[PDB]
């Protein structure tokens, strides 16, 4: 089997991407944030605290003939941006782009933090990291990909995120029309439950490539590119007037700037992030200070190849017995 679904930016900055997901019988379509950095599929639901719902589409398991309470199961998760959610668990039929999983754990939110309530465009998350990170207790549950894997033509999924434009998540096949050149594959460590890999270095703009190992995760659920402070300082030093603002919470730059590109290494290959991808716009409405799309990972504890990086590539998440990651230009 295969699946193919379009993923769409939630706003003009590509702060996140939503992908339609069919849950239950008859189908209830919710727009979920596909997240290769977590492993829970959770949704706003009829069980969510009413004051914490503001415009989201909810899953109502009582209206699904295939929903079943997973008795005794609860879940609770915190994300890198400080947001959180928790609740109980149903199993139900879940389809993504024509690919169906029966018996998928659908984690129903009883509580969500303010960041979720305040974003009316995201109805939940669909985790695509390794199932070892799933938070369901007392019986850990498998991700949608893990459940689908054995039925897939090939045990892979791909992320093809757009810059200010829709893109595609495919399951079970590699669309050879979706990228240019060749795909370069690189080793993954699953030891922390992430799609963790080592970039071979970087360049700033038209500058020379610096060979250096940068361990990080491929994370579709993180907006920005978080890298070591040395790297990030070298990037922003090339933008006149750029500075790190403790008050804003990262590097800002004059909105009048033309940003240089940033290149990262995948083995002997190179992925070039155009400068425009690194512009996240005014820090507040009407400001001439703009927020940078490359930020320091110092104090995160891990480097994160988030959307800013991934959208510059066609990315293969190869879930074979020994997983790997593939990157191509596009």
């Amino acid at each position: 089997s295969t699946g193919s679904a379009t993923t769409t930016p939630i706003d003009s900055l590509d702060d996140a991407y939503i992908t339609p997901v069919q849950i239950g019988t008859p189908a209830q379509t919710l727009n979920l944030d596909f997240d290769t950095g977590s492993s829970d599929l959770w949704v706003f639901s009829s069980e969510t605290t009413a004051s914490e719902v503001d415009g989201q589409t909810i899953y109502t398991p009582s209206k699904s003939t295939t929903a079943k309470l997973l008795s005794g199961a609860t879940w609770s998760i915190s994300y890198g941006d400080g947001s959180s959610s928790s609740g109980d668990v149903y199993t139900d039929t879940v389809s993504v782009g024509g690919l169906t999983v029966t018996g998928q754990a659908v984690e129903s939110a009883k509580k969500v933090s303010s960041s979720f309530t305040e974003d009316s465009t995201i109805d939940g998350l669909l985790g695509l990291a390794f199932s070892t990170l799933n938070t369901v207790s007392p019986t850990q549950q498998k991700t949608f990909f893990d459940n689908a894997k054995a039925s897939l033509d090939s045990p892979v999924f791909t992320a093809d995120l757009g810059y200010h434009a829709p893109g595609t998540y495919n399951f079970g096949f590699i669309d050879t029309t979706a990228y240019t050149g060749s795909i370069t594959y690189t080793a993954v460590s699953t030891k922390q439950g992430f799609w963790e890999w080592t970039s071979t270095g970087y360049a700033v703009g038209s500058g020379t490539f610096k060979s250096t190992s940068i361990d990080g995760i491929a994370d579709t659920g993180t907006t920005l590119l978080y890298l070591p402070a040395t790297v990030v300082s070298a990037y922003w030093a090339q933008v006149s007037g750029a500075k790190s603002s403790s008050s804003v919470g990262g590097y800002v730059f004059p909105c009048s700037a033309t940003l240089p590109s940033f290149t990262f290494g995948v083995g002997s290959a190179r992925i070039v992030i155009p400068g425009d991808y690194i512009d996240f716009g005014p820090i507040s409405t009407g400001s001439s200070s703009c927020f940078g799309g490359i930020q320091s990972s110092a104090g995160i504890g891990i480097n994160i190849f988030g959307d800013v990086a991934l959208k510059a590539a066609f990315v293969v998440f190869n879930g074979a017995t020994t997983p790997t990651l593939g990157f191509a230009s596009k």
